[PDB]
RNA sequence: GCUGGAAGGUUAAGAGGAGCGCUUAGCGUAAGCGAAGGUGCGAAUUGAAGCCCCAGUAAACGGCGGCCGUCGG
């Protein structure tokens, strides 16, 4: 977990998670918006096409 | 389309009657001004229904889609 606060370009203290599922080969750096727990940019898919 | 509302816009004829002309006494050296009256044109303001507008209505009119992916977007 990385508790990314941000005194961002506004001044508001926008807090989120940045979960990195370190899993060797197929890991995934995931900026998880903490208050919503929503992905905002991720790496590996499973659409769930299967 | 109908039913309803319709704050508001716009909308008549009509009441209008600000003013604008012309005639012409009189004033006028001329130039012209010109009162009154007449006569003609007349704006402002007001002017409903209505349509503009907002609802509701499909056993009203009427209408009942496309593109990408592999059923979803």
């Amino acid at each position: 977990i990385f508790h990314i606060k941000s005194r961002n370009e506004i001044g508001d203290e926008t807090v989120r998670k940045l979960y990195v599922e370190i899993m060797g080969r197929h890991s995934n750096i995931i900026l998880t918006d903490a208050a919503e727990n929503v992905i905002i940019d991720g790496l590996k898919h499973l659409s769930p096409s299967m």
